[PDB]
């Protein structure tokens, strides 16, 4: 059956919360993207690798604008939704847009992806106040 | 007779398809641009070079915004339209806009072009699904 | 009590006036931001350091867009408002937006901040005329 | 008397014409900007330098957005208007906006300007056709 690749909008990143970063290596060309804001650091089951539940696709959408496509298996998308700060946003088929700044890196690397991992990034000293004190 | 240089809009790049890249060398300054999405890799006839049917022009259009102009001969523009994913878009007289990120490279190189080639770039692992599964 | 982190909009920078720069060091990754336009260079009291009245927080707000959060104590926010060119803009709880160009630097450094100082930057030769001759 | 610094809009650059470039050196940090499209290369009178009729001012207008201010004397602004492609655009008091890409360079150099010159840049091979064939 047909399935929409749903956009992982910027709202899945909420300031003042810990976030997990999507690190991508290309050929020497890097890419670091705030993937999702979480309320607990992700742990892939003991000896299992990220490659099992998660596969990415870096593809051009214009003359200098690139997208990243995601294939997220049940076990990860259930873990990710439970760790997420914003209401369960992660779908099985997803994509996020790279801005013209980042897109250049992916194009200069001919969209070829060598390796990719998710890493837990901590929060700042004012973090506690940032989240609790909203407009 | 007068002739409009038609804009090669970003829609001629459709994600999940193989694409050919316009590689430009300047002086040491590079430029890599997704030129057109194709459904078969381009082959210039055996021993003939790209210089014969295709000549480019890098020109400024503002204070930090540059354009690239194209002169495409019959043989190439017929081949390109047949390989294209989107409905026959390529005209004899064309131009595409570089964003402020890329424009800087062309300006820093004083618009001088040393060499330029078209290269066939493959598709990702999720590629098959990307094209077939549209919004 | 609840408190809004008020945005330090770009209007607090008025051309033709001396400005103080927020210099941030990350890990080797730098950041230089025009913080506030002043009409007298700031001096932290003799032997006291900036760390006492001023603490920053670098946090992501999207997939490639970062914010900087400020905790400004009474003594500094009173000094800063008095030195400011624009009407007393500085609040106790503040934030300013980094553009996609700068945000990339903060993300590539994993939001980690090593050191940060405020520095007084002089005005140009036409400066006197710039401020006095407004549209 | 009061005088408006008039904006040198991007329209003073018309594609397919030779252009003169404003080259600025800072501290090691560079800046290359298409200044004005001309129909004849500029020549400063024999042994006279550009410093005599032309003085620039690099000033911040926001948190990551910079402007460049111009003081153009009679002799140069008369020469420049006569060489210009677009209708006499150059005024005595002028400014042009740097985009977020370029602004970063000026800020990282603390707005300090070491040297600046105007250089005549040639036109491409399709140049003749570009200008004559307009939309
Ligand atoms: N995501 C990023 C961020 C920065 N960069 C920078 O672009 C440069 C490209 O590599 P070269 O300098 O070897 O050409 C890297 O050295 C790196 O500093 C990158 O390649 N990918
Ligand atoms: N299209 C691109 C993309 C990146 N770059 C980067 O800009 C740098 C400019 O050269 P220098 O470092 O020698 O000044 C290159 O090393 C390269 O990494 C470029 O010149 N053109
Ligand atoms: N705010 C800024 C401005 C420029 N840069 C540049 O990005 C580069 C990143 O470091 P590497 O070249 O060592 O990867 C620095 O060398 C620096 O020239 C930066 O890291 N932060
Ligand atoms: N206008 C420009 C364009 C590029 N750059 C690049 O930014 C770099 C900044 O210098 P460092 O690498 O020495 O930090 C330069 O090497 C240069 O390649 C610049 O400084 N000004």
């Amino acid at each position: 059956s047909k399935h929409s690749y749903v956009e992982l909008k910027d709202k899945v990143i909420v300031p003042g919360w810990p976030t997990l970063m999507l690190e991508i290596d290309f050929v020497n060309q890097a890419l670091n993207i705030p993937f999702l804001s979480v309320k607990e650091p992700l742990q892939l089951p003991r000896e299992k690798k990220l490659t099992d539940y998660f596969t990415i696709d870096v593809e051009p959408a214009g003359h200098s604008l690139v997208n990243i496509y995601f294939q997220i298996d049940d076990f990860l998308l259930l873990t990710l939704n439970s760790l997420s700060v914003y209401k369960d946003p992660i779908r099985k088929y997803m994509f996020l847009r790279l801005n013209k700044e980042q897109s250049k890196h992916a194009i200069n690397a001919a969209f070829n992806v060598f390796s990719y991992r998710l890493r837990n990034i901590g929060v700042g000293p004012l973090g506690p106040d940032i989240r609790s004190s909203g407009p």
